[PDB]
């Protein structure tokens, strides 16, 4: 019953945390129960996650249940390379083809390079975060060459905080060196939230300027103060609300108490912390999967100090990337199946526009279908004022007498 | 006064290592001596950089003469950084401010950004490798908007 897993959770995510013990009792059966060990982090920094992920090992887990950043990412990938030891993760997906890793997190890059086609926009700007890998910006770069694009990319994350004021203005003043008005925000919902409120005091948020939030959570910040402002913006959202099971959960989810569980009460669900608990249903139905195939997966003896040299690798790992990577469940990010390199596939992704009336579901892509969505005939508000321009010259526009 | 130092030299580079083997010999004084602990490894695998860190860290040494790569230079500042050793490396410059790391290597970047300027350039192709690094394309492409260039 007791399957022993590692924790990795970084200090400042209380949802992300709450959210994985909600799916611990959500899909706990009386055929087996996980049993957890976490040791919260910082995970930037890679000799504690190498400290910590030796603290797993050595207690004798079957998998391990994290998270990564771009200073660490190469901890963890290497170790569960050569130690076979599974690894689950809801943060980006590496730069490439890497085993024992289970990454929750689907591949952005081929929904913004089809939303960018979409609008068909040939010329636009793109501030990125170092803190989620530049793949995505390797993305944008590589095709700016087949479409004959011209990227102004601006490595925006390298910035302090107490010289933000200035420097923000000093960007958007580099910005407007080429009249700019089509920004990808390529940060996290936190550096958009600083951007989007910079971006209200200069005042680049009405008629004519379009963004593009580039981030599965495009609901989960804070949208109503540009909403206003006129200006057209885009997202992507993996967290469907639309869908009954989400609509199930979030029941669940707005009724409980935010002192047990911090980051809870509200109607809303991070796509970090919700693939956290759809990272469990993963994990469950594997191990379940491991029962039904009649498959031996406990310890032989101690594995001993994870600097074993030379390196001894447990053969009952790979069952276990086997068993994980043939999960197909149904959850919070839509279909979840998984390649033999452990990236998302068969997934599904929504496009929102924020109007007047809030998010609105416009379009959805698909690895093998893009930009289908037609149509939403439904809602419509039918609202509209026209910008019409002339200039005060006899006899075509003249000011009246009084 | 025999002084330890861990010596980290990847597979593919003889050069370097002969280079390594003729400092000493040049600057070897009769009083005191470098008596260097050589792990050929791979570079690239941030485990085998761990694995090795730690065999030269348990042997003792005062210092540590390596390399890294893209991913496992990481894995050197952290490990370092906490354990308050010395890391000496003819690598790439850190993308920040890492204590206890002696980059050899000066700051290239400062330099291609201003040669660019002398030529007048407006518009050009840049190419790159992912193995090595982006820190020089992050810059340029950070002054490809401030000095108006279309890379
Ligand atoms: C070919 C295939 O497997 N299609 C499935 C579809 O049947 C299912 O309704 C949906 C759930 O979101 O996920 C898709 O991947």
């Amino acid at each position: 019953n007791s399957i022993q897993i590692g924790g990795l959770f970084p200090r400042g995510a209380d949802q992300e945390y709450s959210a994985f013990r909600v799916g611990m009792v959500q899909f706990s059966t009386s055929e087996f129960r996980l049993t957890p060990h976490i040791d919260n982090l910082e995970v930037a920094n890679s000799f504690a996650v190498t400290n910590a992920f030796c603290s797993q090992f050595s207690r004798g887990v079957y998998a391990i249940f994290g998270f990564y950043d771009k200073k660490s990412v190469n901890t963890i990938t290497s170790f569960c390379g050569t130690l076979h030891v599974s690894f689950i993760t809801p943060s980006f997906p590496t730069d490439g083809t890497h085993p024992f890793v289970i990454q929750m997190r689907p591949d952005l890059k081929g929904a913004l390079l089809s939303l960018i086609e979409y609008y068909q926009w040939d010329k636009f700007a793109y501030l990125y975060d170092s803190d989620r890998g530049l793949s995505t910006l390797q993305a944008v770069l590589d095709s700016a060459a087949e479409k004959k694009w011209q990227v102004t990319a601006i490595n925006v994350g390298n910035i302090n905080n107490d010289k933000k004021d200035e420097t923000y203005r000093s960007l958007f003043q580099d910005l407007e060196l080429k009249k700019e008005r089509r920004v990808i925000l390529d940060c996290e919902r936190d550096k958009v939230n600083d951007i989007v409120d910079q971006v209200i005091t200069i005042g680049k948020h009405v008629k004519g300027y379009h963004y593009i939030i580039a981030n599965l959570g495009f609901t989960d910040g804070d949208l109503l103060k540009i909403q206003f402002g006129g200006a057209e913006v885009s997202g992507f959202q993996i967290v469907d609300y639309d869908d009954s099971l989400v609509s199930k959960f979030i029941e669940r989810w707005s009724t409980l108490e935010e002192k047990e569980y911090p980051g809870a009460h509200t109607a809303t669900i991070k796509y970090t912390s919700a693939l956290t608990y759809d990272a469990v249903q993963v994990m469950t139905e594997a191990f379940r999967n491991l029962r039904k195939q009649r498959i031996e997966i406990s310890r032989r003896g101690n594995a001993g100090d994870c600097l074993a040299n030379p390196a001894v690798p447990w053969g009952q790992g790979v069952e276990i990337e086997r068993a994980l990577k043939q999960v197909q469940v149904e959850g919070l990010s839509g279909n979840i199946k998984f390649d033999q390199n452990g990236k998302r596939i068969n997934y599904t992704i929504n496009i929102m526009e924020l109007k007047t009336n809030g998010p609105r579901k416009i379009g959805y892509w698909s690895e093998v279908d893009k930009m289908v969505l037609t149509e939403d005939d439904t809602s419509g508000l039918e609202q509209k004022t026209v910008v019409v321009t002339t200039i005060l010259e006899s006899p075509y526009v003249m000011m009246k007498k009084n």
